[PDB]
DNA sequence: CACGGTGGATCGAAAA
DNA sequence: TTTTCGATCCACCGTG
DNA sequence: CACGGTGGATCGAAAA
DNA sequence: TTTTCGATCCACCGTG
């Protein structure tokens, strides 16, 4: 007889972000207004916490890292899932599968420069959507959202591609270590699918082709995999290196000096004009940044291609050609195709010196056959606001909420309203944005694309 | 017909210390619950604030400072204070007065080093007690707290001592500037005390001392201005400064050098022991780097005086003496006397090289029986807790509370909830700390002290 | 180094 | 017996 | 520069 | 007529 459920009022204190402390003072206030019935003391929201966790079986937390059993909890995720909105027992008879996506990344602990906190990335699993003979009864209504980032592992280590490999060869070992969910006098199987990644790993682990050469030209897709962002933008800013000569080669001591100087003034502009953080930047010798840039090269179009004095016209097609992808919306086979065509036209004709990259190629006489039979899946890696707000609720839960002691339980905590903001039981009333906030974008796309979808993403 | 007063759902907004948003976003849930009378909405809130304010026709807002009419705010808080707990025409037939305590003092804006707020530094007022013929009607519960610092002024501007006497004058051209309050069919006249200072700030203004002479020994109290702490603290730390030769002069080049090198190892070993913050600091020559800390130079007695290897038991005898009096309980006169005479005897023995400083000597002889007659009072100034609170709040205000616009209504935010903290109309409940946390002084205060006491206060 | 802030362990009592 | 609930207490961590 | 966060101005409608 | 109330919109400011 409380007007707030235990089960809300977790939801509650997840909308307001507030202390132990908030929420009592909180309750009491109200109490000493006459009025009782309203919030729950604390003890309740304690059991729907406990409740929220998968049992300490399986939690490891370190000092300095932490991770989860994925059989543990896939099994509590759907026994939430269950209990939530499933409308029970509307059916039991055909056996149940449970799609989700999965992968992860991380991200440096910017701070003064007075500090431990160093970089943090996060082993992260979604569910999608369940499935059922009738229909897949669940889905989720805004799948990119962060809402269902539930987290698996995480630790503090610098991105250093060796521990990634170490955990993707640790995930794929978990991969088939699953055996189906059994709750709820149900079985009901799981299916995993890799795309939460951040835009580099795939370039760390799927390097084999280094640029080698295309296969057809003489399956692999490069947009699935970091939706091949990166190559495209980095082989054009070394087009703005070699934006001297216009030539393939500088090999021998005559243009080292004054490309050095001239990529040095690009990078001061560059930090006039945007706040582009540094790319002499360490990195072992290799400039790759920021991702997310790499997207802000291309919503400039004109003005990024007047910087480097590009055509911007070819580059507004190539973006145009990018950002109609992702998307996923329909694309005409031919139309796209000899569009892919033209603008290979334009390309290789305007620019001769330098060699077509990888993917480049791979799209320009390759990629529209290539789409047409594809497995073209808009990419279940989380949206950059999503990862953006999670790195930003993983400051603050650090440094605003959690323990203060020797600092295990520290990461435990962290883990814990982690999961909180995962168990879709609480329907988590994220801060309030613009509905939309999708931009149809250029008319290139608009009449290069097709509006006949079932499908209509903001991002993803 | 609404659970929360609108005047109550103020200070629980103070409470809370939450946004705008999170307010309708708290109240909005509790609609979709059924329950619709807990949460006033925030439009009412929106007028209780209008009503604590005062009228913008007294309002000075600036990008870089502010203030209000002494005359107005007073008025309004009079206002105020009647409306709350006065219980109504309990008299009206005899004239009342009202007593309020005053004064300011500031701290810098401590942040990265990538950083214009630089410093900040208040104007304020306290509202004590209320007076008429049967009684003082109303008085403060917690004086000290400062949940009563009514802000006057405040600025953007560094500590300067010229600044300081600007403000100083025109506060002492607005005390006369005043008519008695009129309102709720009274009058009401006004009286202020100037007690609410830092610790410099006498030391800038009646440095007509410095240090030249005793009168008595050939009124000003010393331990009501500043409380005479800083001074004894720099003269010994001035033999500390001349603990190597302990002499009164070192001045021609032989000892300037070992003299030099050895107050650098003391800032040292001071900055490993207690964090305590430069010394060489600019400060025109100076070292006057924090009050409190001068204070904590006697809550470590035995172990800085190790530290500084002076007779621990003679800086002992004067820590309870100076802690024997701010603390207001009674003094007897021959027994403090005499042994201000024994404490004295060993003082002026065991040193003899350097001299006394002014305060130190006007408490030997002179000090005593001037507390006989003195006009001693537990200085309004609030509290250390007070004043560093309130710094923690003015950050967070500016910081995760402002408006983000051009700013000058930034600081009348920021006045704004300050007032709001002030309106004795809202009880504001506070954060929660241990009941008293008042721990009785060293037993040289528990038998050189009397505990027949019509006060009992925790820090003033 | 002392002093505010921290979700969850424990007390312990009362309840229940 | 369980179950609540307020009190505390942690051990660390900023700015002092 | 683009993108989340901000108390109070205004709309505007509905109410009232 | 006043009075509420949700929507927006500000123009700036961090980390990107």
């Amino acid at each position: 007889s409380t007007i707030f459920s235990p089960e809300k009022a977790l939801g509650l204190l997840l909308s307001l972000k507030l202390s132990k402390w908030q929420y009592i003072t909180l309750r009491e206030t109200t109490i000493r207004e006459g009025s009782k019935e309203i919030y729950p003391s604390y003890y309740k929201v304690q059991k729907a916490k406990l409740q929220c966790y998968p049992p300490k079986a399986f939690v490891a937390v370190t000092d300095s890292s932490a991770k989860i059993a994925l059989q543990a909890l896939l099994d509590l995720t759907v026994n939430r899932i269950f209990e939530t909105i499933r409308s029970p027992d509307a059916i039991q008879n055909k056996q149940l599968i449970l799609i989700s996506k999965w992968g992860f990344d991380g991200a440096s602990n910017q701070s003064r420069y007075k500090q431990g906190d160093s970089s943090i990335f996060m082993t992260s699993l979604v569910p999608l959507k369940l499935t059922a003979d009738g229909d897949t009864v669940w889905v989720n209504p805004k799948p990119c959202s962060p809402m269902y980032c539930r987290p698996v592992q995480f630790s503090f280590v610098k991105e250093t591609k060796d521990v990634v490999i170490n955990e993707k060869t640790a995930m794929d070992d978990e991969i088939e270590a699953l055996v189906p969910s059994k709750c709820q006098g149900h079985e009901i199987s799981h299916k995993l699918m890799m795309t939460m990644i951040d835009g580099k790993i795939c370039t760390y682990l799927s390097e084999a082709k280094s640029n080698a050469a295309c296969y057809l030209c003489l399956y692999e897709f490069g947009l699935s995999t970091l939706h091949a962002r990166i190559n495209v933008m980095e082989c054009l800013l070394h087009i703005a290196y070699r934006l001297d000569f216009k030539k393939w080669s500088a090999r021998g001591e005559g243009h080292q000096e004054l490309l050095h100087s001239r990529k040095k003034l690009i990078q001061d502009r560059f930090k006039d004009d945007l706040n582009l953080l540094i790319d002499i930047v360490k990195q072992g010798s290799g400039t790759t940044n920021d991702g997310n840039t790499a997207r802000r090269f291309f919503e400039f179009p004109d003005k990024t291609a007047a910087i480097t004095g590009l055509d911007e016209d070819l580059i507004r097609r190539f973006s145009v050609i990018l950002q109609a992808i992702t998307s996923g919306e329909i694309i005409d086979v031919p139309k796209f195709k000899e569009y892919a065509r033209t603008t290979a036209e334009k390309y290789v004709e305007l620019y001769d010196w330098y060699y077509m990259s990888s993917t480049v190629h791979k799209l320009l006489i390759h990629g529209g056959d290539i789409i047409a039979e594809n497995a073209i899946v808009p990419i279940g890696s989380l949206s950059e606001e999503a990862s953006e707000a999670r790195n930003k609720d993983f400051r603050r839960f650090r440094e605003h909420h959690s323990r203060k002691k020797s600092r295990q339980a520290s990461n435990e905590d962290i883990l814990n309203m982690l999961i909180i903001s995962s168990d879709p039981l609480i329907s988590f009333t994220r801060p309030k944005l613009d509905a939309h906030k999708r931009q149809t974008y250029f008319k290139e796309t608009v009449e290069l694309l097709q509006l006949q979808d079932q499908e209509a993403p903001t991002e993803f």
